[PDB]
């Protein structure tokens, strides 16, 4: 006494289509905006190519696989794994590429001077054919022979009338749920979620620090500057000088600029140390307050630059934060009902709507990413806007 099972059919399969098509734009569009503008080329990007190339497969092959696989169509129980089990492999391609753009902006900020060096492309693109590689190895490993088919449900099997060897096609009759709790979710999808959730305190700590340690030497800079100006005995403006040549140097280690604007301001320090050691105490006091004029036409415009581009690397960092946490948000739940399912034998399995629910906002996940870059990356929005408006 159950509703036609075609009408709920319908609304699942008309919202999958719905989310395939969208899928399919907003990643075509990051591709083409990619492609288009030069300063969207560099190697993190072609990681975010990997990731939207994954999306455009799920609209393109694994939203109709997961169609396919809802009718319980009899098939052959391999080509039932594969259906089943392909878009194990494009999530996890998706997770490679995010590891890899955590990793690729923690040594953009820890060793920015051996950034380009380290993080090529031709590396890049190396390391992105080996994950894809993985990941079919990985997703595809229940038709490796972990699965059910040696245990089939003789009894649907016969209801649906199925040929010798056919199956009828579900995901929870021939993708064993120990594989998908122990080795897909906990190994391969929560432990590199929670590794990528390492990196990026990482990367906010490392800028947290390095913020801190420009103010420390700035203030070094002027607080030392009010000791010399009160100072009375030659060995209160030498120390206080030696304090500032290290503050100077350890601050500095149109670029010729910023180096030439440091040498005045060491040569400086040199001049008035000179005279602070022959005991020329006023002559010391007036050449160090020749520092203020370097300071402000030099010292003061690194302090901001230097400044301005870790609030960068912080603001990007947050933007890709939240492409790791919305992958979470729209693939946790259907983790965590197949822990249910399988951890809880005496709970009753969760609903046949919940399930669709929880499978329709895995999928949504690949309309997302194409929104955070159009509304926190002016880069990809401006491209976007001269993209659609030609
Ligand atoms: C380049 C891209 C677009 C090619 C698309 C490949 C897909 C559509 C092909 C490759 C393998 C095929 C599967 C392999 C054989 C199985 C078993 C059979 O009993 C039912 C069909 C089924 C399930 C096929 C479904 C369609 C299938 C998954
Ligand atoms: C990551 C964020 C969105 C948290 C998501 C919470 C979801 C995944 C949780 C909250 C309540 C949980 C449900 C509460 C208990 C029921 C009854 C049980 O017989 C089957 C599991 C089932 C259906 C659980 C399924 C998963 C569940 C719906
Ligand atoms: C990303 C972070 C949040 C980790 C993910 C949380 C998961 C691993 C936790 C949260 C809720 C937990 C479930 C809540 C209680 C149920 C019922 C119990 O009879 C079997 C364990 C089971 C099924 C737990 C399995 C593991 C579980 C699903
Ligand atoms: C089976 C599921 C789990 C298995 C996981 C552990 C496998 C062990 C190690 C595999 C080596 C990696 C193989 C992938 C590399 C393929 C070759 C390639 O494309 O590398 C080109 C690169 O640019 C350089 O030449
Ligand atoms: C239909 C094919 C059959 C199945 C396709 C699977 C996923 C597609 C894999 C494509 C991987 C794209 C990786 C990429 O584009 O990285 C290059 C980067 O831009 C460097 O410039
Ligand atoms: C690119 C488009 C992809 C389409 C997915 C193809 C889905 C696989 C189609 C299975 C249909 C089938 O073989 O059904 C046999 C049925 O049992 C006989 O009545
Ligand atoms: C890179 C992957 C890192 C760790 C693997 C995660 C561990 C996977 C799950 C832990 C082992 C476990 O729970 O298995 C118990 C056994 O199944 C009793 O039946
Ligand atoms: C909601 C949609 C319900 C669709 C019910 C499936 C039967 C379609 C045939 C018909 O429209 O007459
Ligand atoms: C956000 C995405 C919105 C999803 C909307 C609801 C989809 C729920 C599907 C439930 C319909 C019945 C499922 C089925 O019969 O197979
Ligand atoms: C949007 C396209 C229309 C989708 C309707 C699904 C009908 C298939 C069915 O359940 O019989
Ligand atoms: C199906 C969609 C396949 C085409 C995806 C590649 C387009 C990206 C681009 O325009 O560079
Ligand atoms: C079927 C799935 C196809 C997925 C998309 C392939 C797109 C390849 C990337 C094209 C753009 C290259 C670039 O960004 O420089
Ligand atoms: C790119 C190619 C685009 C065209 C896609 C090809 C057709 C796609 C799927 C068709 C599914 C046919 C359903 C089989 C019905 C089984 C039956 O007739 O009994
Ligand atoms: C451009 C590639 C995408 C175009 C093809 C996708 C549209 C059709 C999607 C899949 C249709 C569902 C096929 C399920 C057949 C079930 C077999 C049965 O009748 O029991
Ligand atoms: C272009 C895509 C147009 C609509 C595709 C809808 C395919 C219908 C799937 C029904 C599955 C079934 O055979 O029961
Ligand atoms: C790239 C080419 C993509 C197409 C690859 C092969 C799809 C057809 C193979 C399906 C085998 C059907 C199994 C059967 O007849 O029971
Ligand atoms: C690129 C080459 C694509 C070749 C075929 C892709 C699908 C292979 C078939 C999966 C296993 C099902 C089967 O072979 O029976
Ligand atoms: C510049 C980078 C281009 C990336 C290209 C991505 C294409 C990768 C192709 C598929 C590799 C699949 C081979 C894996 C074999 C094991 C899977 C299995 O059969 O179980
Ligand atoms: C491009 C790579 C595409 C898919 C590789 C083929 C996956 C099939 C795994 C072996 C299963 C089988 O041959 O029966
Ligand atoms: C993430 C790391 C998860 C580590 C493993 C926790 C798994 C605990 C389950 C114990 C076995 C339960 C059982 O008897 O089936
Ligand atoms: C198969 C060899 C694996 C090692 C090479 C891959 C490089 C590291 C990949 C991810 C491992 C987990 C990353 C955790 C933080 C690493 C960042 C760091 O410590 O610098
Ligand atoms: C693996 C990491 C688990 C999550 C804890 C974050 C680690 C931060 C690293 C650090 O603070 O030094
Ligand atoms: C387990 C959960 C997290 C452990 C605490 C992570 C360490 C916090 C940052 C350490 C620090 O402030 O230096
Ligand atoms: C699991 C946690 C989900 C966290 C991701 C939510 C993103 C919030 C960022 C925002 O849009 O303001
Ligand atoms: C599992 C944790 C995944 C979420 C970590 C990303 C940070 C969340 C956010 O900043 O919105
Ligand atoms: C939209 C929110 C949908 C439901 C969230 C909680 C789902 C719990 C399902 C309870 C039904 C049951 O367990 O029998
Ligand atoms: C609903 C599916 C996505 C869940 C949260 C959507 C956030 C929208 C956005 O950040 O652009």
């Amino acid at each position: 006494d159950g509703a036609p099972p075609i009408m709920g059919s319908s609304v699942y399969i008309t919202v999958e289509l719905a989310i395939a098509v969208l899928a399919i734009l907003g990643n075509v569009l990051v591709c083409w905006a990619v492609w288009l503008n030069s300063n969207l080329q560099n190697v993190t990007n072609y990681f975010v190519v990997s990731l939207a190339a994954a999306d455009i497969a799920v609209g393109v092959l694994a939203i109709p696989f997961a169609i396919t696989i809802s009718t319980g169509f009899c098939a052959a129980c391999h080509g039932c794994l594969f259906i089943a089990c392909f878009v194990l492999v494009l999530t996890q391609s998706k997770i490679f590429s995010l590891l890899a753009i955590a990793i690729d902006r923690y040594i953009a900020i820890r060793i920015p001077l051996r950034y380009n060096g380290l993080v090529t492309g031709t590396r890049a693109k190396g390391i992105i054919a080996i994950c894809w590689v993985l990941s079919f190895a990985i997703g595809l490993t229940p038709m490796l022979g972990w699965n059910n088919c040696g245990q089939p449900k003789e009894g649907k099997n016969h209801s649906q009338g199925c040929g010798e060897g056919q199956v009828a096609c579900l995901f929870e009759d021939v993708v064993p749920m120990n594989y998908m709790v122990y080795f897909n979710f906990f190994a391969c999808v929560l432990v590199p979620l929670l590794l990528m959730l390492g990196v990026y305190l990482r990367i906010f700590l490392a800028a947290r620090r390095q913020l801190a340690d420009l103010e420390d030497n700035w203030e070094t800079l002027n607080d030392n500057l009010k000791v010399i100006e009160k100072a009375d005995n030659a060995a209160q403006v030498k120390d206080a000088l030696t304090k500032m040549r290290a503050a100077a140097l350890d601050a500095q280690k149109e670029m010729k600029d910023f180096r030439h604007g440091f040498d005045i301001l060491v040569g400086q320090i040199d001049d008035a140390l000179k005279l602070a050691n022959e005991g020329k105490v006023k002559e010391a006091q007036a050449a160090a307050e020749q520092l203020k004029t370097t300071r402000n036409a030099y010292i003061q415009k690194y302090l901001e630059r230097a400044r301005s581009t870790l609030q960068k690397e912080v603001h990007a960092a947050k933007s890709l934060a939240i492409i790791v946490g919305l992958f979470a948000l729209c693939w946790l739940p259907l983790h965590i009902i197949n822990c249910f399912t399988f951890f809880c034998p005496d709970c009753s399995h969760a609903p046949l709507w919940l399930m669709y629910l929880a499978i329709v906002l895995s999928h949504t996940n690949s309309v997302v990413n194409p929104f955070i870059y159009a509304y926190r990356i002016r880069e990809f929005r401006q491209t976007f806007r001269k993209i659609i408006r030609s």
